[PDB]
């Protein structure tokens, strides 16, 4: 077994692929959200368009992944993905809301797999997750929060309008 | 009679006149809609374009389906077009829901053709109103809908200032 | 009623609503004469063009009437648009005399509105009148009689010749 | 036999070699017209290209046909070509009539194989006619069919000059 | 429920739901093949890029579908993804092997959806399918089943260098 | 009978409407040949270039001729087209042996030709065939030999192994 493999324990290897489930579902999730709000009894394009950028952008961490996975060595592994939480998402602030916390998952099962690379003394798997992983999350994360108090200060009375108006104001579209 | 018919039942040819008379009316409904929110007393410029817009696209629906009955060696005859159903069309709300009426009729109306093609066996027909209308419908009562929606949400107390919103926002002008 | 209403007579905005009934009805006139020109069985393309051109331009007559009506402060009104008077036009020449036939009508439309607005003293009428459809008219009635003296000439002995020929060398296409 | 073969009956699969053989007899007999009208003692040029223009378009259709055939798994057989059904084809009204002829009996060799294709609910089989060969044949007969009726206006007396006119102001070279 | 839907069965809604999850199954089976290629040990990149690229074109597919989904007013339900059947894919036959197996059975879940969308009346459905998917898959798996008949040819005698040519020559990277 | 004609024999005439019998035959034998190496079973896309490639090249010989016959006076007469002799052909080895078997024939055809042409003391003709066939066949055979040795070369011992190599390096596609 790996002729490169080098530094490289199963310990990690294993939590990578355990990552690399919960990115692709953490991608599955916001494709759900995005065409939730694709509906035409929902109908807010912005929000659409935010979610599946990020559906996009999740998918692209778990191919970084197992990249990496088979750069060191290791054997990636595929799992059954769960479905998303939820069926139907709520409003905009309901599922903000939700992505916050489903980032921040993601944001605490990158610092374990740190703790995790530190323990087994492995920098290349720490580099790794600070180049690609730590920042971005927490770039993410911080934006999130920007929208979620706005959103919440638009739809304290005039819940509709305020709506409305963070999709067409804010949001990309 | 025509050196070039071919596989083009009588049945057919009626539905095709029939569905140029219900394609001419909405444009002349949707003309109707265009100018009553250029009204100075409704002013709703973005309106007025959406409306306008459609009133074109009907008018080269029935061309199409013209070109059509010549192509196929069927004869146009042209009745009567009934003024549209109101003079007055109330709010962008009531005015959306007149026109996603009028969409599902013309929409009911291209199926209804559909099957009588299947009925006749005539795979030309069938493939024209694949090409150039069933999609076409299908997309824009979507839009509408979605529309609806953003209008709806919109209008619950302060129905102006929603009206006003959504014709900036979302209607291009 | 109207905030910006100003020198309107209820009976020029009535007989401008009259006229764009008119003008609509000539485009639908043209639009069965310009597929008549394209049935297999007739085939003359540049008869075709002639005809569809000139429904677009009768459209846009009635069009320019419905925003005049609004500058006004007048109310639009739509009839039903009667059908044309025939459902087959014989040949270009035939076409051609129904035409001018058709054309002197809108113009004596015309000078008719023109001389109730200067009975109402209703200057801007008179000058949208001038702008817009008075020479234009001219211009086309001209067009239409050059045209009848030519296919008049041609389709004196050898009739199928000259209609060929008139429609190759003369009409667009 | 066929790895990729799915859905695909050899009742279909035959009357799709058929095809190929009435396409290229369709193309053998345009080069035979095409050859024929630049004789020294017919030469009309354009007539000429209006045929070898159609030869090449009924080869490129058998080539569609063969390349369908080996997607789906199917076996191309080609049969003799039968030669043209005249050595000589007389005026341009006896060619067009004999064109209009060939290609109506392409059309409803067509229609049978979409018959034969819904019989066998073979749903990319209709497709692909309805895509490459439906309508393109419905443009074409109506093409025959306009020229037909130009042809035929023009060789009522004069026929000669007539047949020159059409030659140099309708068919292109 | 639904303001636009029309003409749209449950029947076809939930068979449309249970085709994303097929479609995003051979989406992930693709992801899966893709990086075992990737592997230090297995190092095809070509096979590797093949694969990749296909469950780009999986996921495409299924967005597509959930497009239309709303379109029509159905509800998008999501439910949990299985992870691929196989951990490693042997030889880049094997993979090519089983490729050409899931692809098959996705063209028949297409087929069968044809056929409900054909019972329920559905021409909307169908014209969807015919435009995005059936000609789509059967070009893919044409193009297979040339790439299993070259790997074959290949890899009798000298296995492994027949699989390092098949790469380098035919696949892209 | 012909204005134009001088220096034309029967004999000439008769042998050049056989020649483009052959040239159309050889065209069709190539058309069947280009088809059999797109079959997915065969999968040899160069090969099938390289064919119908030549069927082209074959067809355009045949108008040559054709525009030839009608530039001296005489007449085009067309015959049966007999299918090429088999229906699969086998290896690319075996392929390219029956192409220069062709081949010399139309060159041994062209050379008989030449000969008659000689003995009717018609320079135009000797002319027209050395300016463009003789040097063209010979180019050709030429060509198609080098072939058939590198082939031969290739296949002598994993003779898959080398039919893909001549494929991928010497075919165009
Ligand atoms: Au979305
Ligand atoms: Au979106
Ligand atoms: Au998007
Ligand atoms: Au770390
Ligand atoms: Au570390
Ligand atoms: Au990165
Ligand atoms: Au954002
Ligand atoms: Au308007
Ligand atoms: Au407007
Ligand atoms: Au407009
Ligand atoms: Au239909
Ligand atoms: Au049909
Ligand atoms: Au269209
Ligand atoms: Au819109
Ligand atoms: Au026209
Ligand atoms: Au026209
Ligand atoms: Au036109
Ligand atoms: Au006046
Ligand atoms: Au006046
Ligand atoms: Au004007
Ligand atoms: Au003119
Ligand atoms: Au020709
Ligand atoms: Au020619
Ligand atoms: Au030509
Ligand atoms: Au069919
Ligand atoms: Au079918
Ligand atoms: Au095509
Ligand atoms: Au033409
Ligand atoms: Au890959
Ligand atoms: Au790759
Ligand atoms: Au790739
Ligand atoms: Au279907
Ligand atoms: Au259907
Ligand atoms: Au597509
Ligand atoms: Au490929
Ligand atoms: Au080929
Ligand atoms: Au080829
Ligand atoms: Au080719
Ligand atoms: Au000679
Ligand atoms: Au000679
Ligand atoms: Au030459
Ligand atoms: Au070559």
């Amino acid at each position: 077994s790996s002729q490169i493999r080098q530094n490289y324990s199963t310990e990690v290897e294993a939590a990578v692929n355990r990552l690399v489930n919960l990115y692709l579902r953490a991608s599955y999730t916001y494709l759900s959200l995005g065409f939730y709000f694709d509906r035409d009894d929902v109908a807010l394009e912005g929000v659409c368009h935010f979610f599946r950028e990020l559906a996009e952008e999740k998918r692209e961490g778990a191919e970084r992944l197992l990249k990496m996975q088979n750069q060191r060595g290791g054997r990636a592994l595929f799992q059954d993905l769960q479905k998303p939480s939820q069926d139907e998402w709520g409003t905009t602030l309901d599922a903000m809301k939700a992505a916050i916390v489903l980032e921040k998952s993601l944001n605490q099962a990158l610092l374990d797999l740190h703790a995790l690379g530190s323990a087994q003394a492995d920098p290349h798997l720490c580099d790794f997750l600070e180049s690609h992983f730590l920042d971005e999350e927490v770039k993410l994360i911080k934006k999130m929060g920007d929208h979620l108090t706005n959103i919440q200060r638009l739809v304290g009375s005039q819940a509709g309008l305020g709506e409305y108006l963070f999709e067409r104001l804010t949001l990309k579209h």
